[PDB]
């Protein structure tokens, strides 16, 4: 798919002035761009590279803007994210990573899950120049609840759906969750906050490799937060498939939440990646750490339900993307109460 000519010529100008070598001398008629909002920009196959410039790039078109840009640049410097080739008011030129997204069902593959754990442990070792107070989680939940209390739907169906969600007394329930998570030690670390299959790239040519085949992307929500949240949110995503092509445009299956065995496999890979010499501790000390972490992560998974449930109600009101947001909200709240119950 070709972009609008206006943006083709803007994209041409950005690539020509921000990228080195063959790009600097490129004529407009030689420029290739296609829509992946995201575009692949590329040199002609018959133009040789002059040095080490990329033959192709990703063009992403868009206080918080400052923070997102600094974060992306730092993760790029550290080789945790795609390289950053250009930044400008309207967007960014990034490294194009040959890859595909993971599907929901691949998250449980033991090699995949072990790698995700390792990649997340590395992310959580990142020092960033951002507020270290973990106020994102309840701050965001409080902010969405405020909106949800005042939503009025006009459509018959949505009015009824909102009434049911509201009948739980969400303000009181949020405070119950706050109290549970307050009594629950979890280190504050730099979190991805959205580690779903959609944001994990499987790297082309590396599919046959045991350990180095993924990259985490999409740092929109990344902030300092309870480590429990990041892992618990990830576990929750085992239950949700968003590639369903008919309404509501997702499928939920509570039965696909990782078993304690699967959770143990994941954290047995997280822990030594986070703590270099974890493997030298007494079996019962590793056991104790693992037991206490699993209780931590499953309590914080309740916050994943609550937060994304609240987020989905707000989106029902304000979004124009086609997705069964009210139904999704109900699925998340259904899982919140189900898991609250099994936990006790
Ligand atoms: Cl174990």
């Amino acid at each position: 798919e070709q972009p609008e000519p206006r943006t083709r010529r803007r994209a041409y100008l950005w690539c020509k002035e921000f990228l080195p070598g063959a790009w600097r001398g490129l004529r407009e008629d030689e420029f290739h761009i296609s829509v992946i909002m995201l575009f692949q920009c590329s040199l002609p196959d018959t133009t040789a590279t002059l040095g080490d410039e990329p033959r192709k790039v990703l063009l992403r078109l868009y206080e918080a803007m400052v923070l997102e840009s600094v974060m992306f640049a730092i993760l790029a410097e550290r080789s945790l994210g795609p390289k950053l080739y250009g930044i400008f008011p309207q967007g960014r030129l990034e490294q194009f990573i040959p890859s595909r997204r993971l599907d929901t069902e691949e998250l449980s593959l033991p090699d995949i899950s072990a790698e995700i754990a390792e990649k997340m442990a590395t992310f959580h070792g990142m020092k960033m120049p951002f507020n270290k107070e973990p106020k994102w989680l309840f701050g965001t939940m409080e902010k969405y609840l405020k909106e949800v209390l005042r939503i009025k739907f006009t459509e018959e169906s949505r009015i009824k759906k909102l009434h049911k969600l509201l009948s739980y007394n969400l303000p009181l329930e949020l405070e119950n969750l706050r109290s549970l998570l307050e009594s629950t030690p979890s280190p504050v670390v730099f979190c991805h906050n959205d580690c779903q299959e959609g944001n994990i790239l499987l790297l082309e040519g590396r599919e046959n490799s045991e350990k180095q085949k993924l990259m985490l992307i999409d740092f929109e929500y990344s902030s300092y937060n309870y480590r429990g949240f990041d892992i618990g949110n990830h576990f929750c995503e085992w239950m949700y498939d968003y590639s369903y092509e008919k309404y509501p445009f997702f499928r939920a299956n509570i039965r696909k939440y990782p078993t304690k065995k699967q959770q143990l496999h994941f954290i047995s890979s997280y822990l030594p990646a986070f703590q270099n010499d974890f493997e030298n501790l007494s079996t019962e000390e590793k056991s104790i750490i693992k037991e206490e972490m699993l209780l931590e992560v499953n309590r914080f998974a309740l916050a994943s339900h609550f937060l994304w449930g609240l987020w989905s109600i707000v989106q029902a009101k304000i979004s124009s993307i086609e997705f069964g947001y009210m139904d999704y909200a109900q699925a998340r709240f259904d899982a919140y109460f189900h898991q609250k119950r099994k936990l006790g």
